[PDB]
């Protein structure tokens, strides 16, 4: 640059941080608004849900939107589901100079819908040519403004504020006319989202979702079983293309706890967590699978250094509700099932599906906990690889190398107390087999346990 | 190298450890900058029973060093 002394002003975020926040999730939902087709990250803001796809309760988007975001994660990924009929509405607009009226603007939705987006036109009281346009949705207004009789003005004006966000006007001619008057008019032609949704909708968003990298998955709040079949599938599929994502289901509320138990059986990959109990937050019931949203949200936001086996949530009832016994039946089965231990409702244990079996995938792959963990270590190990793959030699020295930057990072997780002990070293039983173009190593450790039961004995 | 040593040197006994030290010279150069694992660089005396008076017949093996395309760990906890 030239000569001088130039400042540039960066207190954009110098001291407005907080880290309270972890985690992201997937989430395949059904919305009357926002975007469709695209995969479209939610960052913690509640505000960015309600304004990306609505604030409607009757829709799986919005409450299971709100479920995970009071589960803090850090970024809620979402997908909007619909019919191939599902629609954007619409509306038309035609002058009056003319004894033969022509169609001159047309306005639609930014996004598919079906709610009734209206829009009033009416003659501006200051100036002669104005026309006042305004827009309701339910007669609820939105936005207002004021243009001279020509539609190009009208329509740029239109598509400029973006208090005009929720629909998008064009030019359907190039008139210099005036516009004919309309109150309360829908923005009609539009689809809903809910309208005849089926296991091939679920399957196109979990196509989409392999683009991406998640925490866990949670199913639509839907606890329909092919659709749970097959995103098991799904997931055994991920896993062994390396892509280490994690399951949370929940059953159908007419299921009993022995239906819901013979469910948790039935799934036994660890990355299956089966939801039993049904919750009210706000006075309104949640079913096992709308809660397992919440939970697996909760579970992404605890990520490694927590655990949720008593992690307190935010529902004022459960249900149903357990005895000891009960509770004992569901862990063994591998149920995961909320309980009111004390005033608020709180959840039992981390336990998964797979907790039915016992020594091979020890009794801590039993715990979701630890299958975090062990998922990441697993994506560190492989974003890692484009570090080391292909670009070092394999050599006495790339191997040191490889060794003393896992050994690093094993020492940052001891740093940060996770791991109580560990060892990593090369395989050199599978390196003496290890083709020349190829590197084996091997690590033990030990995860840093939790409380979960404590005993007290007392003398007097 | 061609040019450096064909046409001018008698292919005799000299000659022939010369191209050899070269030859040597040049991949112990390679081995510094660690592209090769090992390496040998000799006459084929084979060849060379055969060879006629005013040419020359050399030998020599090698290993690259290879680089990681695939990398496995296995975890215990």
């Amino acid at each position: 640059e030239i000569p001088g002394f130039y400042n540039r002003f960066k207190t954009q975020a110098e001291k407005s941080t907080n880290t309270g926040l972890k985690g992201r999730l997937a989430m395949p939902i059904r919305a009357n608004w926002g975007d469709v087709g695209k995969v479209v990250t939610i960052k913690n803001d509640l505000r960015q849900l309600k304004n990306l796809f609505g604030d409607d309760m009757n829709y799986s988007a919005f409450k299971l939107g709100k479920l995970a975001l009071l589960g803090n994660v850090k970024e809620l990924l979402l997908y909007r589901l619909v019919d191939g009929n599902q629609k954007k509405g619409t509306l038309t607009l035609k002058d009056t100079t003319e004894n033969s009226a022509k169609d001159v603007i047309k306005l639609e939705t930014k996004y598919p819908t079906a709610r009734n987006f209206n829009v009033t036109i009416k003659s501006n009281l200051v100036d002669s040519d104005k026309k006042d346009f305004i827009f309701f949705e339910n007669t609820k207004q939105l936005f207002s403004s004021s243009i001279k009789g020509t539609i190009d003005e009208i329509v740029l004006e239109i598509n400029s504020n973006l208090d005009n966000e929720y629909v998008i006007a064009t030019k359907v001619a190039d008139s210099d006319t005036i516009l004919a008057n309309v109150v309360n008019q829908a923005l009609e032609g539009g689809n809903d989202g809910c309208t005849s949704i089926t296991n091939e909708s679920y399957l196109k968003a979990l196509e989409e979702f392999e683009r991406y990298s998640f925490d866990s998955f949670v199913l639509d709040g839907v606890a329909d079983e092919a659709l749970q079949e097959t995103t098991k599938a799904w997931v055994a599929k991920n896993k062994e293309l390396g892509k280490d994502i994690l399951l949370f289901l929940g059953g159908k509320t007419e299921d009993n706890i022995k239906q819901i138990n013979d469910k948790s059986k039935s799934f036994n990959d660890e990355n299956i967590v089966n939801v039993g109990s049904s919750a009210y937050y706000e006075n309104i019931k949640y079913t096992p699978s709308e809660v397992a949203v919440y939970i697996a949200a909760l579970s992404v936001s605890k990520g490694i250094t927590g655990s949720i086996c008593n992690a307190k949530t935010i529902f004022e009832e459960v249900e149903p509700r357990l005895s000891q016994s009960e509770v004992k039946e569901c862990l063994k089965s591998g149920t995961l099932v909320l309980d009111f231990d004390d005033g608020d409702v709180i959840i039992v244990d981390d336990v998964n599906t797979f907790k039915k079996y016992v020594d091979d995938k020890n009794e801590a792959m039993g715990y979701i906990s630890n299958i975090m963990f062990i998922n990441t270590i697993n994506k560190d190990t492989s974003l890692k690889r484009k570090e080391f793959v292909g670009k070092i030699f394999n050599d006495a020295t790339g191997q040191t190398t490889v060794i003393c930057a896992l050994k690093k990072y094993f020492e940052e997780l001891m740093s940060q107390g996770i791991i109580s002990e560990f060892n990593v070293d090369i395989d050199t039983e599978l390196q003496a087999t290890a083709k020349a173009d190829e590197f084996y190593w091997k690590w033990d450790a030990v995860k840093v346990d939790v409380m979960k039961k404590i005993y007290g004995t007392g003398y007097l």
